[PDB]
């Protein structure tokens, strides 16, 4: 019902087994599991109270999932800072919050638990949560935005995914993701609720972990994926361990699966590919991936995990026929309860006998079932009298050998000019990429601007920070 818990349950029966792994290092359920007991002793001695929040900031490893199950056993709602967030982003998320401590070091004036602090429990009750409680509030971004996910979504999620992958005592997590991005949560909670080990951290030098720590189970976004695909390659790397790959963040192109796929098969490791949102916890479909999904360029999600209703609805609020595109929406236990001190967007996003929530994404259903991702409602524009697709414009430019990422947008330069303009990354000048694209576009969709960058910026969620990259356009133009 909780994932104080799903802890309770592993920590209790298998308090042996190794639950943390950093490097030649290891902590054991039953330990992990008294070193958060203590945590959480200490919170509440310190005022933390059932239903509150505590801001988390700290490297990853293990004072930070120690402190982050302490947290979720004094009764509270954990919100994490992520160690790449400026100075003005922490200070807007901990006063939006309204967190009443924080936990880990400060780059504030409330009650400090240091690390230190922390750290000292290790070798060393009060009221538990329930599932209406809320487990954590992560912010997506621009103004960001609190999601609160609640106990009940998370455990929700882990008996969606139940019959669909096979999971075990015997697997070995990585844990890859920031805790700031709620990959991250299912990372985490995907060992600490079976029993299994977690892993905590170049792509070569991940590689060589990924063999080196026998991990079953790898989450990967697919910009990730396919460094990680070159570097594996590339050294002859092999991973007999290795079960599933579940893929998270951006949309899945067919490309930067196929050449893992020359190399290994589909077969083993499973490919998983899986559409979600932070409002709908982590993950809301499960495809895996076959043979027929690398013949085409079609981004399968498949089908919606198993406590989900959904819709599929057009612009005037119907539903869409087959093979018509159509907003996709979410009902079900696994949806939060709306964001945090958003009311207006709240009021939009989530409407009412099941509660919907808008993606804001486009898809469309296939005969069978089988969703398919064509893209966000956002990135659908109006540029002199044409509409443009920006994630169109984005695969044709990504479509040059030489070009491994590109973000297309509309920029204002002046109140009558807007433009489309391109950043991209290279494994290549503008005027050999203007020449190729040519070809591929018709010249309404053709970017008037490009920008050449080293890596582009992301969201925490790795998807590509528009307001980021329009600001480093501005810069240096």
């Amino acid at each position: 019902a909780t994932l104080v818990d799903l802890f309770s349950r592993a920590a209790m029966e298998m308090p042996d087994r190794t639950a943390l792994h950093i490097d030649d290092e290891k902590i054991s359920y039953g330990l992990l599991h008294s070193w958060a007991e203590g945590l959480a002793d200490l919170l509440h001695d310190a005022g933390v109270r059932k239903g509150d929040r505590v801001a988390l900031r700290m490297p990853p490893g293990a004072n930070a999932i120690a402190a982050m199950l302490g947290i979720l056993r004094a009764g509270a709602a954990y919100v994490p800072l992520d160690i790449r967030n400026p100075p003005a982003r922490n200070a807007f998320i901990v006063t939006d919050s309204q967190v009443v401590a924080l936990v880990g070091d400060p780059g504030y004036t409330g009650p400090l638990v240091t690390e230190e602090n922390v750290a000292a429990l290790r070798d060393r009750g009060p009221e538990r949560p329930g599932p209406q409680d809320v487990a954590y509030i992560i912010y997506t971004s621009g103004r960001p935005k609190g999601v609160p996910v609640r106990h009940g979504n998370v455990t929700a999620l882990f008996e969606a995914c139940s019959r669909l992958f096979s999971f075990s005592a015997d697997d070995r997590w990585l844990l890859f993701h920031s805790m700031a991005f709620d990959f991250s949560v299912w990372e985490i909670w995907g060992a600490l609720s079976t029993g299994a080990e977690l892993v905590v951290l170049t792509p070569v030098e991940t590689a060589r972990v990924v063999r080196d720590r026998g991990i079953t189970v790898l989450n990967q976004t697919p910009t990730a994926f396919g460094a990680l695909t070159t570097a594996v390659l590339g050294e002859g790397i092999d991973l007999p361990e290795l079960r599933y790959v579940v893929f998270g963040g951006e949309k899945l192109t067919p490309a930067v699966v196929r050449p893992w796929a020359k190399r290994f098969g589909l077969d083993r490791p499973h490919l998983i590919n899986m559409y979600g949102i932070t409002e709908t916890t982590v993950h809301a479909t499960f495809h895996r991936l076959t043979e027929d999904d690398l013949a085409a360029e079609d981004s399968v999600i498949g089908r919606p995990l198993p406590g989900f209703t959904h819709r599929i609805v057009t612009e005037d609020g119907r539903d869409a026929a087959t093979g018509e595109p159509g907003e996709l929406w979410l009902a079900g236990p696994q949806v939060s309860e709306g964001y945090l001190n958003r009311p207006e967007l709240t009021a939009e996003r989530f409407t009412t006998p099941p509660r919907y929530y808008h993606s804001g994404d486009l898809v469309s259903r296939r005969a069978g079932g089988d969703l398919v991702y064509q893209g966000r409602a956002d990135l659908q524009v109006k540029l002199r009298g044409h509409r443009i697709e920006l994630s169109d414009v984005e695969a044709a430019v990504r479509t040059h050998p030489a070009v491994v990422d590109a973000v297309v947008w509309v920029h204002e330069f002046a109140p009558g000019d807007s433009r489309l303009v391109c950043a991209y990354t290279a494994q290549p000048d503008a005027r050999a990429l203007r020449a190729h694209v040519k070809t591929v576009l018709p010249s309404y969709m053709q970017p008037s601007q490009y920008l050449a960058l080293p890596e582009l910026p992301r969201t925490i969620n790795g998807k590509a920070d528009r307001a980021s990259v329009a600001r480093a356009f501005d810069e240096r133009r």
